[PDB]
């Protein structure tokens, strides 16, 4: 059958692991309908997902998918992450070098300045209150991201209505006009560089483009604006939101890491695979019918690898309901595998560990200020998110 997953509300964006587990107990692979009404196939199981997501038979090119593309959804779609090889070769050869740790190393200065920043803002409220996902969670990584790219500051608030049409929209017809509204944006920013001889990325990008539309096309020029700008938005965002919920709800973990600080980055590791912000990868297509366990998913179907499901699989992560910031998190997909495994990992690494440390050390008696149960929860069935994260402090 077809199970839908929109009839299971709340509860299941809250709590959707033991709808994936009743699953991985049936087989790798099965039909669901979306809270959106999209037919879909979920992988399952952490062997499974781990292999799917690295199998050349799971296409990431849309002309291998069966599903139509609007124009709007088409106009942004030549980037990396939705191409296979050798596109998808030629156009992450063109940032790879910007991405390395011993590139983004050198951001750690800017990247601690912002936040620091961020938080002094935020301990100045007078009752020691705040929504941390306002406070830090969303303005930390557009900052970055926007001071790289070259987007001008007074063009990030509507970058991030934007993304979140692209997330939870009110209705279908929001999120295609936001999609619109962010190319025709995109496209005269990327006007606006052309012969001013910055030296951002897309400044750079621009001129490469130009000086030979064969090696990135005007339309992977967009494309790769646009995927750089909103593949690490909304995931690094609810790294640091969701990361900071499971240590302020899971107190043993939070004291844990105070009175021993260099646990930080084995911590933000397993708040990656506790409560990575990915919870399905992006869309997947077989390029021809593939046999899973004897279920075989035809060519051109949507495939989603429920990296989530694959997180909490006994075999792999034992105890795995447990959050454990001294776990071997070795191995999770939090930032995918194969060759579309992350490339803003580091970035998105220095940024979690910088802003978890500032909160510990700068928030004295740092608390989740609402009950666990009163938290609301995205329901898009690839974002693991929250509507807010009320703290308080002192
Ligand atoms: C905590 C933060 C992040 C998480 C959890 C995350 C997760 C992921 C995952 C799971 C994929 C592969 C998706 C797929 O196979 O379906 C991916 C790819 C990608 N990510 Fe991130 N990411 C994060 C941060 C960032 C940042 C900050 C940037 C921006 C520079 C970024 C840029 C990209 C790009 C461009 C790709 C496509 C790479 C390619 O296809 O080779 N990510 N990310
Ligand atoms: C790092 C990959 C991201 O996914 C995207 O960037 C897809 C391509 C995009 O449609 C974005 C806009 C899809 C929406 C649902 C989003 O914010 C999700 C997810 C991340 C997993």
């Amino acid at each position: 059958p077809v199970l839908d997953l929109g009839a299971l509300g709340q509860d299941f964006a809250a709590d959707p692991y033991p709808t994936y587990a009743r699953l991985r107990a049936e087989g790798p692979a099965h039909r669901v309908r979306t809270p959106e009404g999209d037919e879909v196939w979920l992988v399952v199981g952490y062997d499974r997902a781990r292999a799917v997501l690295a199998d050349p038979r799971f296409s990431k090119d849309w002309r291998n998918s069966t599903t139509p593309l609007t124009e709007a959804e088409a106009a942004l779609n030549h980037n990396m992450l939705e191409s296979d090889p050798p596109r998808h070769t030629r156009l992450r050869k063109l940032v790879a070098r910007e991405f390395t740790m011993r590139r983004v190393e050198l951001l750690r200065p800017r990247v601690q300045e912002i936040v620091d920043g961020l938080v002094d803002a935020m301990l100045a409220a007078p009752d020691g209150r705040a929504d941390l996902m306002e406070s830090l969670a969303w303005p930390l990584p557009i900052t970055v991201i926007s001071e790289l790219l070259g987007v001008p500051e007074p063009d990030r608030a509507a970058f991030r209505v934007w993304t979140d049409a692209f997330v939870f929209p009110d209705d279908p017809a929001q999120a295609q006009t936001a999609m619109a509204e962010m190319s025709g944006y995109l496209s005269r920013l990327i006007d606006s560089k052309r012969g001013q001889d910055g030296e951002d990325l897309l400044s750079a990008l621009v001129r490469t483009s130009d000086e030979d539309g064969s090696r990135l096309t005007s339309e992977e020029l967009l494309g790769m604006a646009f995927i750089l700008l909103v593949a690490g938005h909304e995931t690094t965002v609810n790294l640091i939101a969701n990361g900071m919920y499971a240590l302020l709800s899971h107190p043993d973990q939070l004291a844990a890491l105070r009175a021993d600080m260099t646990l930080l980055d084995g911590a933000v590791e397993e708040m990656l695979r506790y409560e990575g912000p990915v919870e399905s990868a992006t869309y997947r297509f077989p390029v021809e019918p593939v046999d899973l366990d004897g279920t075989v998913i035809p060519a051109g179907d949507t495939v989603l690898v429920v990296l989530a499901d694959a997180h909490r699989t006994p075999e792999r992560f034992p105890d795995p309901h447990r959050f454990d910031i001294r776990r071997d998190t070795a191995g999770h997909l939090a930032f995918g595998h194969g060759i579309h495994f992350c490339i803003g990992a580091p970035l998105a690494r220095l940024e979690a560990r910088i802003a978890v440390r500032a909160l510990l050390e700068r928030c004295p008696d740092l608390a989740l200020d609402v009950s666990p149960g009163e938290l609301v929860w995205y329901p898009n069935p690839m974002i693991r998110g929250l509507k807010a994260l009320p703290i308080r402090w002192r």
